[PDB]
């Protein structure tokens, strides 16, 4: 509420008007929490993990419903205030998307939140784990999923997709949305908070974020970056509506909370600079500014 906006954008400006971002966003590498992820260093697991350095920690990492293996490179983030929870997961192996989407079956999931390309900078950040084509659907064999593009609402910030997913062995279907943000720039950050708060505003209505459903599933390349500020602004949000007197949200401290669950969250000090206007945006518009 008003309260709420007013000591947020005034600690904003302090920060900003100090050159203080760098600062503020070294503090809380030194301060995160460092806990074990012995699953995702097993050898077995070396082609289930994009990226060396990005693990989920143990205590928070999603199982999949496997005797084989159960590991996805995957955490879910419990937000006990906040009444949210979200799994961030990196982007997709071409040997993961099976894992993947049985991952998004077992935790009854109905949004899946993508902030990347699949190519960007010359490079392959993501497998392209959807299908196209409304023809052309998807089979994971692995796992026993089948996956149909239904429709897609291509807009200039992002896109929006109904997904069909079906579990083959017992031949349950559901409707899965895909939410797309298409936009972030290949170097930095986008330059329209707006934008993305209002991406984040589309997700917050179709239910995909509410106790009903499984906690939305939300990756980037890594899951860290990008995707930490998704969450971040969303939980700053429901926080700033929530709290009675002093009504104020701390980002930072919201952020280190976060961070006990997986690693690295907010890759850079521009990204918590972002964060800070996603969120300030995103409460303008909420209170009919
Ligand atoms: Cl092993
Ligand atoms: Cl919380
Ligand atoms: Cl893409
Ligand atoms: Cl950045
Ligand atoms: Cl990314
Ligand atoms: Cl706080
Ligand atoms: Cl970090």
């Amino acid at each position: 509420g008003h309260m709420a906006s007013m000591e947020m954008e005034k600690e904003f400006e302090q920060i900003d008007k100090s050159g203080s971002w760098a600062a503020i966003y070294q503090d809380i590498r030194h301060e995160a929490s460092d806990f074990p992820c012995r699953v995702a260093k097993l050898p077995k697991n070396k082609n289930r993990n994009r990226y060396r350095d990005v693990s989920p920690f143990d205590h928070s990492r999603i199982k999949l419903h496997q005797e084989d293996n159960d590991y996805i490179n995957a955490s879910l983030i419990k937000m006990e205030e906040a009444q949210r929870s979200y799994i961030l997961t990196q982007g997709p192996l071409p040997n993961t998307c099976g894992h993947f989407w049985e991952m998004v079956w077992e935790q009854k999931s109905r949004g899946v939140v993508m902030l990347n390309r699949v190519m960007e900078k010359g490079s392959l950040k993501c497998a392209q784990y959807w299908p196209q084509k409304e023809e052309k659907e998807m089979i994971f064999e692995d796992t026993n999923l089948k996956l149909t593009l239904i429709s897609e609402d291509i807009k200039s910030y992002y896109t929006v997709r109904q997904l069909e997913l079906e579990n083959l062995t017992t031949q349950e279907t559901r409707e899965i949305l895909h939410f797309h943000y298409t936009t972030w720039p290949d170097f930095g950050v986008p330059e329209s908070p707006a934008s993305f708060a209002n991406f984040l505003f589309k997700v917050r209505e179709s239910g995909s974020l509410s106790p009903e459903h499984g906690p939305v599933v939300v990756h980037c390349s890594a899951g860290i970056g990008r995707s930490g500020t998704f969450c971040l602004a969303d939980t700053c949000l429901l926080l700033m509506d929530k709290r009675k007197d002093p009504s104020s949200v701390d980002i930072k401290k919201v952020l280190l909370e976060m961070r006990k669950f997986r690693m690295g969250l907010i890759q850079t000090a521009d990204q918590l600079r972002f964060s800070y206007l996603a969120v300030i945006e995103g409460a303008k518009f909420i209170m009919g500014d």
